[PDB]
C-alpha cells in the first residue's frame, strides 16, 4: 500500500503548499494577499493535488474524506491509516516549507516574535483559530456542516452514474468547490474541513516555537477540526447516497 | 414525481447555501466578503447544484426557469408544482442553515438586533431589497430583463442543435453565466432572477423575527422577484426560440 | 444572409449587455464594481455570445474581427456589411438597454447631469475615452496592438490544425482571452479593440443627450477605436498565418 | 529547428506581453491593477502561449522548463539553445512592446524619471527585485522551490500515463497553475520561476536607460532568477519521476 501512501503524501504536500502560502500572503501583506487569494490558493491547490494522485489513490488529501469513503464502504479500512499517515506527513512538511520560504517575512512582520495573536499574529498562517465572536459549539457545527457540503458535492462531481464532471476535468471542478466553500462559508472557522490540513501544521507551529497556546486557544479548539469533519464528511456522503438511492 | 422533487430540493439547497453564505460574508465582514465573492458564491453554487440534479430533474433551482420551460412546452405543467415545492423547501432550509451557521456573527454584527436596515442591516443576507435610488417599476424592469438574459443564455449553453457547452462541462459554463449576471447587472436589484431564491428566505427572516418589514420594505418589493422573473424567463426563452427558428 | 445577421445581432447584444453593465457597476458604485469586474463582464460576456452565434455566424461580435477574416480570405466580402450591421444594431440596443436598466443609478450618481467627465462622468459607461496621460498617437498604437493580440490568440484558440481548445470549450478560452486583454493592456485606452463595441454606444450617448463632446473629446478620439482595430486585427491575423505557414 | 525557435518566440512573446502588462497595471495605477491581476495576467498569458506553441514546440516559454526537460532526457540537448534563444528574443521584444504601449503612463507616473525604486519605481514592471525583508539566500531558496513546484505540477497536468488534464484543456490548467504560484508563493521574490521571463526584460531596462542598478540591486539579484529556476525545475521534475516510478 506504499503506492497510495506516496500519492496521498505528494498530493497533500502540493495542495498544502499552495493553501498555506496563500494564507501567508493574506496575513503578512495586504498588498499581495486577500481572503479571495486564500480561497483560490487552497481551491486550485486541490486541483493540482488531484492531478498528482487522483488516479493512483483518489487524491483524498483529507482524513475526513478517507474516513467517509471507508465508513461508506468504498475504501477498505486497512487503507485508512496509510492514507492519513501520508496526508499528515505531506501537510506537516508543507507547513515546514512555508515557514522556511516565508521566514524573513514572518520575522519582519512580527518583529521576531512568533505570536499566536498579539499585536501581530502569525500562528494563523498554518492552522485555524476561532474568531472571538464564535463559540466552540457553533464552531463544531460549522466544521461538520461545511465538511458535509464538501463530501456531498465531491460525490456529485465524480458520480459516474449521475451527472459528473467530464472525465479529465474533475480536478478543476473539485477545486472550484473548495474555492467557494471558502468564499461562502469560511469566515466563521477558517473552513478547516480537513483534519490533515489543520492538525499537522498546528503541530509544526508548536515545534517551531509558537508555544502551547496553538492547542489551548479558542477553548481547546484544536480537536474540533479533527473530529467535526469526520462526522460531517460521513453525514454528507450518507445524504448523497440516500438521495441517489431514492432517485 | 418524487425523483424530480428530491433533485430540485437537493440542488436548490446546495446552491442557496453557497449563495446566501457569500452574501453573509459581504454583509458581515468586509475583510472576508465582497460583491465579487457573492458573484462567485451564487454562480458556482449553481454549478454544484447542476452536478447534483442536472441529469435527474434538469437542476432548474429556479421557479421562473421551470415556468418558462413549461410555458414553452419543454416540461409538462404537472411537474411545475413538484419542482417549485422542492425549490422552495430547499431554499428555505438553506436560509435556516445560514442563519444557524452565522448566528453569532449576525448577533455580534447587529448587537443582537435583527435589523432590516437600520444602523446594521442583516435581512439583506437572505433576500433582496431595493436600493433607495431605485423605483419599483425600474426594479420590475431589471428583474424581468435579467431573468430574460438568464433564460436565453441557459438555452444557448445547453442547445444540442446549436453551439452548446461540451457535455460534462455545462455546469461550469452555467455557473459563469450566473457569475456575470451579478458582475454586470446585479447592483440595481440584487439580481434575484429567481422566485425560489428570494421568497423562501424572505419568509424565513419573517419567521426568524426580522418582522413584517421584510415584505413591505421597498414599496412592497417582495412580490416583484416572484412575478418579474416569471415573465422575463418566458420572454428570454421565446426570444431564443424565435432566434433559432429564424436561423 | 439574414442567418448571420441575426446571429451577429443576438451575440453582440448579449456580449455588450454584460460588458457595458460591468462598466456601469465600476463607474457608479465602488462597492459593487471594479476594473476586474469589467474584465470579467466583457470577457465572459464574449463567452455567452460565442454560445449564441458561434456555429451560425462564427460569433465575431467585432467589426475588426470580421474585417480581418474577410481581408485574410476566410469570409466572403459580401458578408462584411451584413455582419457589421448586425453587430452595430445589437451593440446600440445593448447601450439602450443598460441606459434604461441603470437610469436611476445614472441620475442619482450625476445629480441629473449626463456628464462626459465633469464632477461625475457617465459617458464612459458606454464608450472609451482617452485618459489625460495619453496621446492620440499612442492611443492608436494601443488599439492596433491590442486588437492584433486579440486576433492572433483567437486564431490560435480555434486553429484545428495547430493546438486549439477542445471543441465545445472554445467559448470559455476566448472569454479568458478577452478577460486578460483587459487585465494586462486595458488601462491606456479602455481596450475598445472593437469598432462595434465602441461606436454604436457612443452614438447612443450622443442621441441620449450627452452632447457633441462624446466625439470631440480626446482630440477627436472617436474614430481611433474604429480604424486602429481594423488594422490591428488584420496584422495580428497575418502574423499568425505567417507563423503557422513557416512552421 | 527553426520550427521550435519560432514557436518558442511567438508563445513567449504573447505570454510576456500579458504578464508584463498586468504588472504595469499594478505598478502604475491602483484603480486598474492589483496583485491578483498580475496573477491572472501571467497565468492565463501562459494559457495563450500554450495554444500558440504547445503542439509545435511544447510551449516551454521558460529556459528552466527546457533545461529540466533536456536534463531529464525528454528533449535533445541540441534544442536547448534554440528554445532559449527564441524565448529570450520573444520576451525581450515583449518588454519593448510594454514599454512603448505604457510609455506615457510610465512618464506621467515617474515625472519623467525612469526610477528603479526611488519615490516611484518602474523598473519592477519588467523584472523582479528582492523586497527588503528578503536575503539573497532565501531568495535563491524561493526561486528554486517555486520552479520545482512548477515543473512537478506541469508534469502531473500533462502526464498521459497518470491523471492528466483532458487533451485540449491542458492550456487552461497550466495557466491556473501559474496563477496560484503567484497567489500562494509570489510575494517573496516576484516568483520569476523563469530565466526567460526575468533576464531579457531586465536587459531591456538597462538599455532603455534605467541604469546599471537593474543588475546590482538586491545584492546582485539578477543572476538568481537565471540559476535558481534551472536547479528547481530539474529537482521538481526528478521528484515527480521518482514519485511515478515508485508507483
Amino acid at each position: 500500500m506504499v503506492r497510495e501512501f506516496l500519492a496521498e503524501f505528494m498530493s497533500t504536500y502540493v495542495m498544502m503548499v499552495f493553501g498555506l502560502g496563500s494564507v501567508a500572503h493574506m496575513v503578512l501583506n495586504k498588498k499581495y494577499g486577500s481572503y479571495l487569494g486564500v480561497n483560490l490558493g487552497f481551491g486550485f491547490g486541490v486541483t493540482m493535488g488531484v492531478h498528482v494522485a487522483g488516479r493512483i489513490s483518489g487524491a483524498h488529501m483529507n482524513a475526513a474524506v478517507t474516513f467517509a469513503n471507508c465508513a461508506l464502504g468504498r475504501v477498505p479500512w486497512r487503507k485508512f491509516p496509510v492514507y492519513v499517515l501520508g496526508q499528515f506527513l505531506g501537510s506537516f512538511l508543507a507547513a515546514a516549507t512555508i515557514y522556511s520560504l516565508f521566514y524573513t517575512a514572518i520575522l519582519h512582520f512580527s518583529g521576531g516574535q512568533l505570536m499566536v495573536t498579539g499585536p501581530v499574529a502569525t500562528a494563523g498562517i498554518f492552522a485555524t483559530y476561532l474568531p472571538d465572536h464564535m463559540t466552540l459549539w457553533r464552531g463544531f457545527l460549522n466544521e461538520a456542516w461545511l465538511t458535509g457540503m464538501l463530501q456531498l458535492c465531491l460525490f456529485a462531481i465524480t458520480d459516474q452514474e449521475n451527472n459528473p464532471a467530464l472525465p479529465g476535468t474533475e480536478a478543476l471542478v473539485i477545486g472550484i468547490l473548495v474555492v467557494i466553500i471558502g468564499v461562502s462559508l469560511g469566515m466563521n472557522t477558517g473552513y478547516a474541513i480537513n483534519p490533515s490540513r489543520d492538525l499537522p501544521p498546528r503541530i509544526f507551529t508548536f515545534i517551531a516555537g509558537w508555544g502551547k497556546q496553538v492547542f489551548s486557544n479558542g477553548e481547546n479548539w484544536w480537536w474540533v477540526p479533527v473530529v467535526a469533519p469526520l462526522l460531517g464528511a460521513y453525514l454528507g456522503g450518507i445524504i448523497y447516497l440516500v438521495f441517489i438511492g431514492s432517485t
